[PDB]
């Protein structure tokens, strides 16, 4: 399969998830994505195909994960948007302030503005510290979904938010959405990641 920022992965036959950024290590080919999508040694499909298997989590505490793709894999450095693509070029981290988009198998590309950093989630799990809050809406299922700038600065990885009971946070207005994203860099530097660019 190619491997693309958002599209949609499933986890033992059952949870889905989103792929976060297309990534190596050393002559493995992976993907990095949330850790509450699956524990070590779970199996990813995309397509109805296995393409590889988590080989690393961090969750609660963090919310951080990579799986490891067979060498059959395509690695690609973008993002999903709609039926186009968002080149990934790095992984600078924006600032409070800075626009930011993200993408995921739910709600799909989707743009806002972070508004905060160091946000604990209190989930059922657990606490998860240190997270980035935006704005841009969301919904179960994104998780582990790509968030990148326009610009192609991945930032991180969709972790939670305050989804409604229609399971998004799309329909409530943007100054009451809370959209959280695990940081990328320390994923990249845990696993010993190189992101793949374009």
């Amino acid at each position: 399969a190619n491997i693309v920022g958002g599209i949609e992965y499933s986890i033992n036959n059952a949870s889905l998830c989103s792929v976060g950024f297309s990534v190596t290590r050393g002559a493995t080919k992976g993907f990095v994505t949330a850790g509450h999508c699956g524990t070590v040694n779970a199996t990813a499909r995309i397509g109805g195909a296995v393409v590889g298997t988590f080989a690393a989590r961090v969750f609660p505490g963090n919310d951080r994960a990579w799986v490891s793709l067979t060498s059959a894999q395509t690695l690609l450095p973008r993002v999903a948007n709609g039926s186009s693509f968002v080149t990934v070029r790095g992984s600078t981290e924006a600032a409070v302030g800075a626009a930011v988009c993200r993408s995921g198998r739910t709600t799909g590309y989707q743009c806002g503005t972070i508004t905060a950093k160091n946000v604990t989630a209190n989930y059922a799990e657990g606490a998860v510290r240190g997270l980035t809050q935006g704005n841009a809406c969301m919904g179960r299922g994104d998780s582990g979904g790509s968030w990148i700038t326009s610009a192609g600065q991945a930032q991180g990885v969709m972790s939670g938010g305050n989804v409604q009971s229609n399971g998004n946070n799309c329909g409530i207005p943007a100054s009451q959405r809370s959209s959280l994203f695990e940081r990328l860099q320390p994923i990249l530097s845990q696993y010993g990641l190189s992101l793949v660019t374009g």
